[PDB]
């Protein structure tokens, strides 16, 4: 396997009920991809599609982390202001260690694309030695998010270990 | 009435105490009103002031939310640094969802008029179908802090109900 | 002695094990005691080293508060993605109420340097009228944050007062 175990989670009720396909998710794979050199030797192992439901979000990113060992998390979706969306309550529960600086420059850098950023409610930490991040629904959004990161990732996922 | 009813609470011993005028509250209504239309159709319909007291804070931000039915709810003052600036940590305790990237839009706007723009220590976030909005006591940082917010706010306000 | 008492905390189980110097300590030194006008009138009075142990931090920053009455303290190192790094976690637990604006201009300045600014978990805050502050253990990184803070610090100096 990779030197990093990569998992997307899509959070999505729309999804998760067969009303629609996922878009994000082949995004988020095909940015991880394209970057795993440039992120250590990183490589999406797993995906998965949870509802807005806590709970569901909550024991998925638990079980990742401290089942099956995965590195890094990235969660699409639920980070809106809609009732429904719930994925950084539910983050902020199983993070241990809070990394705002990612969500800084998640922020930043959105921005310069849609004043619409301001929206996005993202959380982001480490549970144990797995970074969790939160990426908006947008099917664009997590290119432009993982851009934003990518010049430290690979450190981030070397200093986690 | 309007489509979203905002409120605006004063947050000030001084003014509460009668030891002077309200200066903030009104240029808040005239900044909220003259965008009424870029809001999505929102009209300030009450206003109040209290002390600088967390209790005073909180109750009248959860009554506004829980039984009033307000949409937005912004408050003036109480973010600094001196002893008696409890206006977030008020807040904190009456929101169920954070709303960092309004308050990353408002500092990184405000910063470019003002370095002192780093002491306001604004909190933000959802209540049920209200949206609370910290902004500094300085009658000229809320004019500048609804710029920051303006051209999103209204899809906030949506995307809330 | 001075206006406002500053004092650091080098957080390093290297530096406290005795297996390497402190060379962060005396950087942060250096820029308060160049920056003691612009500061209000600023010295450190006090420096000390801890390890990367939760209850150790907590322990010194509660007693510079409360015992020792410092009126500002920098803590330096323990703020990065590695499992030893708890800086944040014990600074969080301590300070009563959190001054975001602080951290925001130390992530904006620092990202112009270095990408890798977006590792630093720093937190920040405010115990009684003592201001806490946590900065990167790079011995460039304290001078960097320094001046990102020195244009409002003397004024969060005055205010907590
Ligand atoms: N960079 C960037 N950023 C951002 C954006 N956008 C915006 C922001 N940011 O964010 C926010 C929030 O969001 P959220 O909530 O996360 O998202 P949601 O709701 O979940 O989503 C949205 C939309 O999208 C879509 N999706 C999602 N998911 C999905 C989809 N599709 C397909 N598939 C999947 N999976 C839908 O349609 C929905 O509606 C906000 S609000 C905003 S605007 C960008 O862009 N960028
Ligand atoms: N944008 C912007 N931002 C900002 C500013 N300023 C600055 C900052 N930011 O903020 C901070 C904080 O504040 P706070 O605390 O909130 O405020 P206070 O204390 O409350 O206040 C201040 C002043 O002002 C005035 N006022 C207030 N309120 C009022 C008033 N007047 C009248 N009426 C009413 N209501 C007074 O005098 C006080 O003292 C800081 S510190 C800073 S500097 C800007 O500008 N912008
Ligand atoms: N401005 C700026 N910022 C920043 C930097 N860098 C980077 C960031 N930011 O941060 C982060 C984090 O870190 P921390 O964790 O805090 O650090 P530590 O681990 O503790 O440290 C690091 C290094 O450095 C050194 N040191 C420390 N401390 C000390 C030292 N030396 C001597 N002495 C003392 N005391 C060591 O070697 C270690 O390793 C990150 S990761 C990053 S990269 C800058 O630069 N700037
Ligand atoms: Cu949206
Ligand atoms: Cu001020
Ligand atoms: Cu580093």
């Amino acid at each position: 396997g990779p030197e990093y175990k990569v998992a997307i989670l899509t959070v999505s009720d729309t999804v998760s009920a067969g009303a629609g396909p996922d878009r994000s998710g082949p995004r988020a794979v095909s940015v991880v991809d394209s970057s795993s050199e440039k992120l250590g030797g990183a490589k999406v192992v797993a995906t998965a599609v949870v509802p807005d439901e806590v709970e569901r979000i909550k024991d998925i990113l638990q079980k990742w982390s401290d089942v099956d060992e995965m590195d890094l998390i990235l969660t699409l979706g639920g980070t809106g202001f809609t009732p429904r969306d719930v994925t950084p309550e539910a983050t902020k529960k199983v993070i241990e260690r809070e990394t705002p600086g990612l969500l800084f420059v998640m922020m930043q850098e959105s921005l310069k694309i849609t004043p619409f950023a301001m929206l996005a409610r993202s959380a982001a930490g480490i549970r144990g030695s797995t970074l969790i991040i939160n990426m908006p629904g947008n099917p664009n959004a997590v290119a432009e998010c993982m851009e934003a990161l990518l010049p430290a990732l690979k450190h981030a996922l070397k200093q986690i270990k």
